[PDB]
């Protein structure tokens, strides 16, 4: 997260870190056995880490559970990143409490202007790599479709939305991929891509979760 602030330990209880010997992506806990992340974060050997704050120190509240299966959306296109969503089923259920809690799926899409919270352990520099030890937060608004399409002409599908600041300085960045964009208490986006980090006129692009709610519910119901 570039231009963000320290969230405070366990203030984002649905945030998870996907770990394969190191933190590589974020994700959101939606029920005690399922996590939603981005299809581009897929790999085998994933250990999901819940109740984390400092990812390099065990401090208490952490739950490390291995993933039993990862379901990448069947129509995920790795070249356009359209349908960039993946569901991970955990080997055992997480113990939920106030430090580890699930986030609700939306019942409607959000409108531009809606203010949202984006969080993650990704890079905090737009030029160079500086990964933090603790979770960073950023409040960003959803942008109108014309500003998003004018920023990335021909690269935005109806399953994507832009959120951020055109003046630059604040944005999600690598290491944040797969993580949550929560607005009014609902999971509305997943950190997907952007051109560089915090560059002027290049806002972040997020998977529009309101378009996959029936798919998420049907897929969890059948697995
Ligand atoms: N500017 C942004 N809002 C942004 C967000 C997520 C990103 N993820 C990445 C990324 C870069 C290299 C490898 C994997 C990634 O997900 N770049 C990213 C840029
Ligand atoms: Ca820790
Ligand atoms: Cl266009």
């Amino acid at each position: 997260i570039v231009g963000g602030y320290t969230c405070g330990a366990n203030t984002v209880p649905y945030q998870v870190s996907l770990n394969s010997g190191y933190h590589f992506c974020g994700g959101s806990l939606i029920n005690s056995q399922w996590v939603v992340s981005a299809a581009h974060c897929y790999k085998s050997g994933i250990q999901v880490r819940l109740g984390e704050d400092n990812i390099n120190v065990v401090e208490g509240n952490e739950q490390f559970i291995s993933a039993s299966k990862s379901i990448v959306h069947p129509s995920y296109n790795s070249n356009t990143l359209n349908n960039d969503i993946m569901l991970i089923k955990l080997k055992s259920a997480a113990s939920l409490n106030s430090r580890v809690a699930s986030i609700s799926l939306p019942t409607s899409c959000a409108s531009a202007g809606t203010q949202c919270l984006i969080s993650g352990w990704g890079n905090t520099k737009s030029s160079g790599t500086s990964y933090p030890d603790v979770l960073k937060c950023l409040k960003a608004p959803i942008l109108s479709d014309s500003s998003c399409k004018s920023a990335y002409p021909g690269q935005i599908t109806s399953n994507m939305f832009c959120a951020g600041y055109l003046e630059g300085g604040k944005d999600s960045c690598q290491g944040d991929s797969g993580g949550p964009v929560v607005c009014s208490g609902k999971l509305q986006g997943i950190v997907s891509w952007g051109s560089g980090c915090a560059q002027k006129n290049k806002p972040g692009v997020y998977t529009k979760v309101c378009n996959y709610v029936s798919w998420i519910k049907q897929t969890i119901a059948s697995n």
